[PDB]
């Protein structure tokens, strides 16, 4: 709570995020996290948005400044949104790095096709 | 129609050859790990994301285009309730890019209110 609030000011500062030439060009996520603030499958919404995150601390990775800042607010991410569950975080990070033009991988994802469709149905 | 669509598709990619199976699955281990877990959307949300963002990459392979067009129907249908609402969410939040530092300084501003969502 209180290093948490540390940490996003201390990604503020490094990005320039608090001024106003910011909210120029309409929200990114908030207006979406209110679209489904009471739907019961938010999940859907919130896995895409948590994913983000992680893929753009991981390109931030070596800026020291900020290094520990994204370490704290991962961690704290992983605790809310994947219970701590470090069997789950394996799974969340495996699939959201997956490229989509890698030709082995596009022959794997058709190959799985049936799978997917039927946990889906 | 979507069973003779992915079969049209694994015909295609040649999705029998041995060469698929170097590496391991993509996401049928996931699949199981998750099958009876409460907060499983969290995985399909990307697995089908990633679907979404390969058969834009595909659009490229005039004979298959159909196919892919019907399993992508599907699973709109199936995964986001056939909400069309939902649809324009999901795929502007898919598309997002992670290099872009007008979006970094955006979702760095939009931080606490993504946490508290998470609660």
């Amino acid at each position: 709570q209180g290093q948490f609030f540390r940490e996003i000011e201390n990604l503020k500062e490094y990005f320039n995020a608090s001024s106003p030439d910011v909210a120029k060009g309409g929200p990114l996520f908030s207006e979406i996290l209110k679209n489904w603030k009471d739907e019961s499958d938010k999940k859907i919404i919130q896995s895409q948005i948590v994913s983000f995150y992680f893929k753009l601390f991981e390109n931030l990775k070596d800026n020291q400044v900020i290094q520990r800042s994204m370490d704290i607010i991962k961690q704290d991410m992983f605790q809310k949104f994947l219970n701590g569950s470090s069997e789950k975080l394996e799974d969340f990070k495996k699939l959201i790095q997956i490229p989509v033009d890698d030709l082995q991988i596009q022959r794997k994802a058709i190959n799985e096709l049936i799978k997917v469709m039927n946990d889906l149905s």
